[PDB]
């Protein structure tokens, strides 16, 4: 089977669950023909996952990679072109690797400015375009309708709502990985 490498932060590695509980391992287990490998770690800004990224493509030799990174850079400090330039290597280090980068929207908090949210926001669509590869909406908009399925903080997803989430990423990835 091919593999399918998951880079994110507390969204795909799952916020104070265990790793078992995550949507990437529903998903792996939901799938004998595609080995979903979860290299998410909670709190990863998009730089500490380009951190990770060369041993990860060395390691596992992936088919795919879907990059689920961007959502901590505000508070840690990074501008909008930081975010944009680390992400921009990420997706020129996947290709490299002669992996297919699958990249997803992500969207921050209102309250953290409009002219920030606007710039953050607008990263995605550029980058897709310029490297021409998937962009995947951002797997939260739907959690986020259904307040059953939040954490307390308003911000990560609960434990009841990762089966759904591996639902939703099953039908988005299956025409991506045939």
């Amino acid at each position: 089977a091919d593999t399918l490498l998951i880079l994110g932060d507390s969204l795909s590695a799952g916020y104070r669950m265990s790793a078992s509980a995550a949507w990437p391992a529903l998903l792996n287990d939901k799938w004998s023909k595609t080995s979903v490998v979860n290299a998410s770690i909670s709190g990863d800004t998009s730089q500490q996952g380009l951190a990770r990224l060369p041993a990860l493509l060395k390691q596992h030799q992936p088919r795919w990679v879907l990059v689920e990174l961007g959502g901590n850079d505000g508070l840690r400090g990074f501008q909008p072109q930081q975010t944009e330039q680390t992400l921009r290597q990420i997706l020129q280090d996947v290709k490299a690797a002669n992996a297919e980068p699958l990249l997803m929207q992500i969207r921050p908090p209102a309250n953290y400015g409009r002219r920030y949210n606007e710039a953050f926001s607008a990263i995605y669509p550029k980058l897709a375009k310029e490297f021409d590869v998937p962009l995947l909406p951002f797997f939260m908009e739907e959690v986020y309708l259904k307040p059953q399925w939040m954490q307390d903080d308003g911000i990560h997803p609960n434990r009841d709502a990762q089966p759904f989430i591996a639902d939703w990423m099953a039908k988005q990835l299956q025409p991506l990985v045939n």
